């Protein structure tokens, strides 16, 4: 990592990198580096990269949570993809500042899960994802505009977007072409 | 491998053997040998030894599913330990028909499972796992002769019987002790 | 394996089993009896029961075609469970000589499959899934006398059935109870 | 590696902010019990915060965080974040009522303790009632702490129990929602 | 295995011999003195030879293809699962007019598949050989096909699936087996 | 690892390093170098070492998409090689400012990948490759000056190309050989 | 895994050996217990040996072939799918006037591969060892080929490749068998 | 392989197999037979093939003091090759039936040994071997009429003897080469 | 590592780069960084790369040589310990008349490795690129020995080792610095 | 930076396994310390059971090369290549400590391949062999033929057989 | 840093299995701390099961060697070269915590090849016992008899058996 280090110095300008697989670790330092630049200054907006593939939702969760919570305006920007617990994140920016590179690629799907051990305890663990289900495709319905029964239709599979469709889904609000 | 052997011997007799773990090919070994019986005389008890700690219920529902549908009696004998899927056996045996050996133990307890993938399919198996624990509540209430929702308490949890408690469980009919 | 083995004192009484996973050389061994059992005496019926989760289409398909091409009809008899390209097999017996036994269950669902490499290769081995998913669901169609439609919309994901829904869905003709 | 602004958990910790992370164990929960004594020596009497994103752990490890979250003067105000499971959901209730927090979707799971043991039956005995005794004082200090009767707490936690942030507040664990900041 | 002999003992009296799986030699070779043994036996009578295979090593299925071609008795072919490849190959090669497909089995042809390693020099000499190879196999499918040299090459660049219809109509084999007679 | 070190060193003249496998955190690690840079002299042109064998493509597009947002011209000096995504990364500078050192080589061809699961998501994603490979050729044969038609044969199989041949097909403008 | 009439054994009874995959010291026992059996049988009569074989062990091979000269019986080779190596001295090795090629069957030959670890003393003791071997190989594989010494030498510096028909012209076997008379 | 038992057979014609590594239990194998031959007629010949690479010296010791103490002169026959332990019995056998076939190869040496332990222990171990290296050297000066020097001066390393050569040196009398 | 800056850090000061071990894409890098920031910082004193290396990838190889002779600055070679293959090939590029062994260090050339596994058409490809490699390494070695292209083509079929002396007389190296002039 | 303090003072340590980076690091402060002061001595402690050839050459040969006289210090043990590297030191600077032991044998190796390229890697571990007895020659003062009858075998020499043999020059047992 | 910092302060610290880089990093210290002052005492804290003799006696002819005493203090365990290296301390100077122990014992070993060889190693291990039974001795005032009919087994010293045995000098108690 080549030298404030260069994510670092980036991190002085309110850009925060979300980068692989969503894990609880990953997902803390994301946290961190927002409630530090609120601190900084909770007035400017916060700039998270996006390229991830997906991972676990509690841990997305957290940074959703904390991208609600905090008063900057996070603002969003897919670069490679984002997928599923990705493609949730980037469009829970705030409105108007939901960016696709424009060849990025974003992909949605329902939540996956699995569990081992006695009938009664699948009945509790599989009732609680459902839960998880309905409350994504909820937010995912509110974040994009799309109705509750469009998300949950197309989310059953995977279902991959190019960064125009993307936009015309509502994940996105546009594409970032060349620095003006 | 005692020697002709020693356990097609004991098949001449009609003694046939569950031991341990339950699974689709050993138990395909047991459904030939109850079918081979029948066709040598449909009159004659057979003897079933079972020394299980269980194993796969689908597998079990072979054996009992032909247990009941050949004309014989099907005697069981619980040697050693008859847990789980080795429980259900025994007491699937013909009425007055069902033993314990003095110090030989019984654990009774309710469907292990599980799967991971998608919410919808942890969905569709889950409610297949229940109900196959319906089911396998239901036809204990059968043999043992005790209320549905006594079998669903007894089998929340990993519950074992002595000899003497498993025969006034319902799940046998007496104690073997000593040849008459 | 007990003693003339068990299996071959069966194969006299024309009953072949088919237990565990579908691979080559079991369903090999499956199609040399049937080919046996013809060679015997073309007008009997052969007996084949079925206890099986499914496993390769190809070497399914090689029963399957067998199974058809052959003069004796062939009763199909699921204990256990009969689940996907086992339950195929299952309702590819004999009109009317396909049977569950009172507690096995069959399940249905969609060819799986995967492939690695170029993506011409991925695109004709994907076309061709596609058309076997198609051959699978048509011959579904023709066995059980349910519209391609239902086939279809009903195999998309695992579903369950239980001995009677395998009656009266078409996958078999009755339920074995207890033999006359 | 981490960013530098000092790494990023440095300067949180200036402002009293300490992270409870993944798996709880020895090493992870001695690190939260040094900053609360940091903290404390820094300024007896400011708040704490603790933010909670666990599954759990072992439990030792987490009941030395929650006697340290107790013995010292600061309040110790906790923040559930994705999910605060087992011992997360224990040492969350544990934070200075009316300072325990979930975030709007973050998640708890209760149910009761894990362990098990080998050697021989007179070993077994010893060791059984131990986890007997253990999960005994954790049923009351759950009772304490959530405002649950003690046989409430009971039959909820024989099998495993999922809360969201409302059901949170409305079963004692937490007492409001972190929504927006003010 | 099942007595009656073991069912493939049994169902070799019969003049039937099993190709399943994988080839590679010892499996191969099973094959091949099946034949002869078949053709010892009683060299005017055809023999049967089930192809359930996804193909395998090229060196050991040309000494089933030799030995069927070398044997006075013809060797009549049925694909029962899927011949592919070098199974597809050795189903194409059985005895003309006595070459058959059950209907829901596949067929798949493509071309030889390799690898070396070492230097330069020897990297030369095996790559020239497997283009030699590919070259014969071409030539034997053209010929047992009745499709072009040219036709056989375009086909077999990549993987090509063909239904029990379509190799039927490929040349590939004589009829579709459906209800026996 | 010779430190302040080597490579932070060459950042300040502006000169990136593209080395190895292409994936999300070698990636990742190059777009904020060339975001730093644009933040210190967007005006300035940045300079991308390519060696390279290729690696996940939606790992490149991310470097791919920065390289054309970014206000400054990013120079392209291909050394050792630039393999599949490496071609792709090198091929998408500034025309004009793309470079091959003499004997350095280069590889095209189309994308590989590998799915596994129900028949439906294999269709999906073979579906979505299918849309890489043809968004990966038009860029190709955007970026060359060559047509679709002609990208497309040319990309089927693995295709190496010697420094003159980059040069002659429009891949790279021309060979840096001495220092002026 | 194999049927019984057992299948070799079977055609063990009409002078049949099997030499298939890689030759090493217990499989080349086997063909050497067959062969001395064949011989006690009946002095007089061939022995068939078909060969399907990548090569192998070198003394193991050694050991089949001075078993084949030393018995009375002419030990006639047959090679279907391939003779590489060892396989390929075994193949030459035959009777003259009786060592074949099925059509398709296939042949390399190359030069003794070995390697050593130790002490520079011993790595000579052994480099030696293997340069003599290549020695003789060379001569033994020029007398049966009739090819010159220096012939040998230079066509098995590295792996060369001959087919069936480039077999017969080198002299590694007498002549293709295409069918059964 | 191939039971018609062909190893079997040729031990009816007082033939036995010596072949690979030197061990208790093949050696005890050998012992077994050469015991029975003695037992069959204790004056016909008996002809150990022996195609070896070495191995146990104890082991091989055990064939060896049977060798001489059975009645029966053994033949011994070297095909392939006899190294360390194979040449000592190959050596072994009675004066004037001892072969090479003509391209066989025979190589000699010094025992081989390893110990761990205690320096004590190491002390009764290293002068173990260096009586067992003296005796080898001593029985194998017997076999081959050389003088002990000559034998400790060329097995102090790997010393291979053609078939010839092993003539010349004594270890064998003379070279098989066609059947009279 | 020790301090003293490191000890190869203090080093670059004094222009002195070291290629030491396998050559591989990221060594390589490091070593095509130090002579980037070593012509920056002066485009005219001579920078010193000492070579100890058994060879390695030689896409990653070419980068290197690449780098030297692009650079203003001339790149002088000192071979130490050994320079195989690959790394022989960055010895012999050094600048002319500066390239030198120490007097115990040997050399050794041979031609290229390499391995593909695939369809018999994409084997082609990838040997014919092997080949056309192989060619442009024996052209750049004839160039900077100055013996001829047929002579580095006879030479680099197998191993060949070179002592000091023999790199010396051979045109890899120029001379042998054995104490300090 | 324990060694870095050391190494100020003109000390440089081989320990262990000899192989390419380690002696690579080892000639490293060689000429580090040469162009810091080429007139003083460089003590190179050596305890190391030796290891590849080639990278212990490379040493060597940068001990002959640069102008400081290399003295070098046996501790704990060096055996062969080790124990080459503790002869190859300035005439006069070669030490032992009391407990130390020497260990010279003769070169190890192994290829695989072909028999042609078999011979070829052959006699190039038989040339290393000839120059290793040489230059072992060279330092001890002893013939090559003796070296050559000393080194085909394992043999140990302790800290005053290594002062007969010419290996080192004396032994160092308390400091004056 | 914590370590470095009991360093200034002539301290040491010999901690686990010994082996060469554990063993060259002590013989490092001690030449630094002699350099730093060669006329301070140096003390080197044992805590060790033992390990590699080689590596042991070059810590032991460096403490030896070095101007400066070497006080070594043996804290939870001395065992083996542990124990050997603990007293190898100046006299006077060896200490042992008042529970820690001690145990002593012949050299372990072992080889694999030819037996030509194995007597070439078997002879030296032995030379090593003869020595190492000799300092032992010397260091132990205990005769060379003693030694090792006490060695020729594992044998278990306390604190105070150690000082009775002549291993250590005094047990440390109490600060004063
Ligand atoms: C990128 C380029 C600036 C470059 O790497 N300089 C390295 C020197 S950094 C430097 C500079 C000033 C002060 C201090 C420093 C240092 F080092 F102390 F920090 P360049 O010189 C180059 C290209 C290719 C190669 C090779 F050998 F890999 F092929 C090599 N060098 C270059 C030249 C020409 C062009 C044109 F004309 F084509 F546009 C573009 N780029």
């Amino acid at each position: 990592v080549p030298m404030f280090d260069i994510y670092s110095r980036l991190l002085k300008e309110r850009v925060i990198f979300l980068t692989g697989q969503v894990e609880d670790h990953m997902a803390n330092l994301i946290v961190a580096q927002m409630l530090f630049l609120e601190a900084e200054n909770p007035e400017k907006d916060i700039y998270l990269y996006i390229n991830s593939p997906g991972g676990v939702i509690t841990a997305g969760m957290s940074i959703y949570d904390t991208m609600q919570f905090i008063k900057p305006d996070v603002s969003t920007i897919c670069m490679g993809q984002a997928a599923s617990m990705g493609a949730f994140l980037l469009t829970a920016g705030a409105k108007g500042k939901r960016f696709c590179l424009p060849n990025s690629r974003v992909m949605i799907h329902q939540p996956l899960g699995g569990y081992q051990g006695q009938a009664t305890d699948i009945e509790i663990h599989a009732r609680e994802i459902l839960k998880v289900k309905g409350r994504m495709n909820e937010l995912m319905a509110l974040h994009t505009g799309q109705s509750l029964e469009q998300i949950e239709r197309d989310t059953e599979r995977d279902r991959f977007l190019s960064a125009p469709e993307a936009v015309e889904y509502g994940l996105v609000d546009s594409i970032l072409t060349h620095r003006n």
